[PDB]
């Protein structure tokens, strides 16, 4: 999950959580 925002793992692409913005390293 995204830390930042709750958003499930899946969600991310290019190296950001596609919701919030996040940085990946914000994925836990």
């Amino acid at each position: 999950y995204c830390s930042d925002c709750g958003a499930d793992a899946s969600q991310v692409r290019g190296g950001y959580c596609t919701n919030c913005g996040a940085s990946a390293d914000r994925i836990r």
